[PDB]
């Protein structure tokens, strides 16, 4: 039993909490900025948390739990003058250059300092910043003339990876953040995922920039450049136009894709029923010769990279089919030509990916054929919101249109791609009709749904059960292997997704605040818009997709073998044995 004042406000309770969540939870102003995650930065409190508690001092509320006989005050001079300076001594080791920077919109450390009407003792003006920039990586880009020293992607990084590739570092006798060794990180265990990114209040991480690639193949004469996005970008970019959450933004997208000077309109869920083909073909094909188990997918990068880094043993059970990403570029240079009449050359491929991870899979040497990448660039979910809003285009506004249908139609099945849970379930409904040769009616796979981390279930397969899981973060993957679960039964076919509720929480996603996040579940509302899609769907199985059916038909054949077989699949390999 404890009773606390707060700002005068005399408060019964019991629970057992920091003065921060109950008073963030009583509807009392607390400003925050380290805290993220249930974590603060414990090597390096910033203090903006700070409350005074009679007979104690100052306490940092984000990691101060109640005690019965408290009495706080969150507004009192003393406590203000502190928070400006910490604030102003931030200010003092920050490039403070709003106009240009790509977190103008919607930066935490700005409102912070507007709040408190801080300013730095010295301002801090770099003259080179090369030094402080690094741009090596094909997936993140990291500008510390921004870092606060906030520890937010470190705490990120090991919560959501557990790899740790985010570590304090000591450069030049200061301290940073980087990979191992200040390394590219690339050329670490880093899986290029982004979640440190999503992480940071500030510009300091960000995406490696494609937008110059895209701009430049817009404007050439010869290039026509097709665009097709990601499932999870219809349900995340309205948040960046302050259209709110959970809004689908299918056909503005589409229009404003076509006001940018896009020359075709495609879709990645039409990738997505492409590599349903040859996903559940290749189950079946395994179901039918009893081997070998399990079949895991490579479809997210950031979890190919994961079994590239700490399980190389695992790579010969990954699916050798392509990612809609890669399999939709592969048929880019390929079919689509051939019901076009464009040279293959000419042909100049963007996607719109909610994924840091995906630039790195899109510049993989292999992913090409005959000179011609399967991919030639990939913005996130954000550049394509800074493109729109560089050209003025009135998002909110516009009206809906539709994609061309010959790489742009999908089913429902693909539709859900982007939450956890969405390609196994996608899966299943096609490898059940191929297996069975029927035309099932029971399609919904909800024991496979949601944001539990490791989720298994048995399903029936032309008269025999076979053990599925659906892996949600890489963390979980971690714990999946390390505790030997992965022995505990014969497991056939599992998803492994690298970012917790899938796609929709990618790295390339837009930012939310921490106050935004503790009121809406970003998971689940994002991924409600892809569910919704399906259910109201005409056509819920990939092999019903119309375009596809007569892509397979009139130009690749049968799926898992022949042309298919030889163009839309990608094999993983562990390295060669070499020494040292
Ligand atoms: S990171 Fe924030 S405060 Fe710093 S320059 Fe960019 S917008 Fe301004
Ligand atoms: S990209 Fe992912 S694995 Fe790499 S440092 Fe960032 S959070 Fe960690
Ligand atoms: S990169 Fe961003 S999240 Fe990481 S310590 Fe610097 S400001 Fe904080
Ligand atoms: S879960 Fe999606 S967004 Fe996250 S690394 Fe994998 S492909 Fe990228
Ligand atoms: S928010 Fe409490 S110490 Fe940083
Ligand atoms: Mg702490
Ligand atoms: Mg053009």
């Amino acid at each position: 039993m404890k009773t606390i004042i707060i700002n005068g406000v005399q408060f019964n309770t019991d629970e057992d909490t920091t003065i921060l969540k109950f008073a963030r939870d009583n509807n009392i102003d607390i400003s925050a900025l380290c805290f993220l995650n249930n974590c603060n930065n414990d090597i390096n409190k910033c203090e903006i948390c700070t409350v005074e508690v009679e007979g104690t001092g100052l306490v940092t509320a984000c990691d101060t739990l109640i005690e019965d006989g408290m009495i706080i005050n969150t507004n009192s001079d003393a406590v203000n003058e502190k928070i400006k300076s910490r604030i102003s001594q931030l200010l003092d080791i920050h490039e403070f250059k709003c106009g240009p920077c790509n977190r103008r919109e919607n930066c935490e450390f700005l409102k912070l300092v507007i709040k408190y009407k801080a300013r730095a003792s010295k301002p801090f003006l770099p003259k080179d910043k090369t030094e402080y920039v690094d741009e090596r990586s094909k997936s993140l880009t990291v500008d510390r003339t921004k870092c606060l020293l906030c520890g937010r992607c470190v705490n990120a990084c090991g919560k959501n990876t557990e790899t740790y590739a985010m570590k304090f570092l000591n450069k030049n006798g200061k301290t940073i953040i980087g990979a191992e060794d200040e390394k590219c990180f690339d050329d670490t265990n880093c899986l290029l995922c982004g979640q440190c990114i999503i992480a940071c209040p500030v510009a300091a991480l960000s995406e490696k920039s494609h937008m110059d690639r895209v701009k430049n193949a817009l404007n050439a004469p010869e290039k026509h450049v097709i665009v097709a996005m990601a499932p999870s970008v219809r349900a995340s970019i309205g948040e960046l136009f302050n259209m709110g959450f959970g809004v689908d933004v299918t056909g503005k997208i589409y229009t404003a894709l076509r006001q940018l000077g896009f020359d075709k309109i495609f879709d990645i869920n039409f990738g997505a029923d492409m590599t349903i083909m040859e996903e559940a073909t290749e189950l079946v094909q395994r179901i039918e010769n009893n081997g070998p188990f399990p079949m895991f997918t490579s479809c997210c990068p950031g979890w190919v990279r994961q079994a590239e880094n700490y399980y190389p043993e695992l790579l010969n059970n990954l699916s050798s089919a392509k990612s809609p990403q890669q399999i939709f570029g592969t048929a880019s240079k390929t079919y689509y030509p051939s019901i076009s009449g464009l040279d293959p050359k000419n042909v100049f491929t963007v996607t719109v990916m909610p994924c840091t991870s995906k630039k790195f899979e899109a510049d993989r040497p292999q992913m090409e054929k005959d000179g011609l990448r399967d991919i030639d660039a990939v913005i996130t979910t954000r550049e394509l919101a800074k493109m729109i809003k560089d050209a003025k285009i009135p998002f909110a506004k516009l009206e809906d249109s539709e994609a061309d249908p010959a790489m742009g139609e999908y089913s429902g099945a693909g539709a859900i791609f982007g939450a956890t849970g969405g390609v196994m379930e996608a899966a299943l409904r096609s490898a059940k009709d191929f297996a069975e040769n029927a035309e099932l009616e029971d399609i919904e796979y909800k024991q496979v749904r949601g944001l539990n981390g490791i989720k298994e279930a048995e399903v029936e397969i032309n008269n025999n059960k076979y053990n599925v899981a659906v892996i949600n973060g890489a963390s979980n993957l971690f714990k999946f292997m390390k505790s030997g679960m992965i022995n505990e039964k014969q497991y056939h076919f599992i998803e492994v997704m690298a970012c917790h509720g899938g796609c929709v929480n990618g790295g390339g996603q837009p930012h939310v605040n921490p106050k935004d996040l503790e009121k809406v579940d970003i998971k689940k509302v994002r991924a409600s818009v892809l569910y919704n899609q399906d259910e109201h769907l005409s056509k819920r199985k990939s092999h019903e997709n119309t375009a596809l059916v007569k892509m397979y038909q009139n130009y690749f054949g049968k799926p898992g073998e022949g042309r298919a077989h030889e163009i839309l699949h990608f094999k993983y390999k562990k390295s060669a044995w070499s020494h040292p």
